[PDB]
């Protein structure tokens, strides 16, 4: 009876899915590889229909599965995890395992040189810097600039206001174009809209600022597993715990970069991560 391991179609889906598969095979659990099956909807239907067994899900996406998109509890990491875990077990008998501390949510990343020079690590620091007349040009989508949940919420909470001459506004939502603007300083860009663990952040020499007042919902990746399968292989829980523990924001960025910038296979990158940290 094979454990069917899967993931979402994106890079991180590939990386995390292979870490799970590698760890399972490494500890004598026979597996079926259905990694990168499709977007979140297809993968959810799959596990709830019993077609897959385990895959990496993000805490905050449970906001959308259980019709709680507008709830401010998802902006807290601990409460988001506890809620995702409780709901899925009660509703679906899906067990959420120990999460990664990485937060793959909408964020602002700065060029390292500007961050170092001005001691900017958090959005509180960034807001003070912008408010006080600091030099910034943010590359962002029109949706990020304008939708109430994004930059307007950052602006309100951290106490700054972006002038039109501090903004490069792009039509699309792909963070590839925004990361490259900041990386290459197009029209003096020095800051970029990103998702926390985008691979392009590592090689571009950017740093993600901490969302220290919790304005965006938290999307921490965790392995989630069908209960009947976990009952058969109960050691899966403890074996994935230390592994996901070690998957911080920068580590995740680098692994994703190895795949989406270096063109390495997700399988190889997963195994290299595991051997490097003594898990295989």
């Amino acid at each position: 009876a094979q454990v069917v391991v899967s993931s979402k179609i994106d890079t991180e889906g590939g990386v995390l899915g292979n870490i799970i598969l590698a760890v399972l095979n490494q500890n004598k659990i026979e597996t079926t590889d259905r990694i990168q099956l499709g977007a979140t909807p297809v993968v959810r239907k799959a596990i709830t229909a019993g077609e897959i067994d385990i895959y990496p899900e993000y805490t905050g996406n449970a906001a959308f599965f259980f019709s709680k998109a507008d709830d401010p509890l998802w902006k807290d990491a601990a409460k988001g995890y506890e809620e995702a875990k409780t709901l899925d077990y009660d509703a679906n008998k899906i067990v959420w395992l120990a999460p990664s501390p990485a937060n793959n949510t909408w964020a602002i990343a700065l060029r390292k040189d500007v961050a170092d020079k001005n001691n900017l690590k958090t959005l509180s620091d960034f807001g003070k810097y912008v408010a006080g007349g600091g030099t910034v040009v943010l590359a962002a989508s029109s949706e990020f600039v304008n939708s109430a949940a994004a930059l307007p919420a950052f602006q309100t909470t951290y106490g700054f206001t972006m002038k039109p001459d501090q903004l490069i506004t792009l039509s699309g939502g792909d963070t590839a174009a925004t990361i490259a603007a900041a990386a290459n300083q197009t029209n003096n860009a020095n800051a970029a809209m990103v998702y926390g663990t985008d691979g392009g952040i590592a090689p571009s020499g950017l740093v993600v600022l901490e969302d220290d007042k919790h304005v965006q919902p938290v999307y921490q990746p965790a392995p989630i597993i069908r209960e009947e399968v976990l009952k058969k292989h109960p050691n899966i829980e403890e074996l994935l715990k230390p592994v996901f523990e070690k998957l911080d924001l920068a580590t995740l960025q680098d692994l994703n970069a190895r795949v989406q910038v270096g063109g390495e296979q997700a399988k190889t990158v997963a195994m290299d991560f595991l051997t490097k940290n003594g898990f295989a």
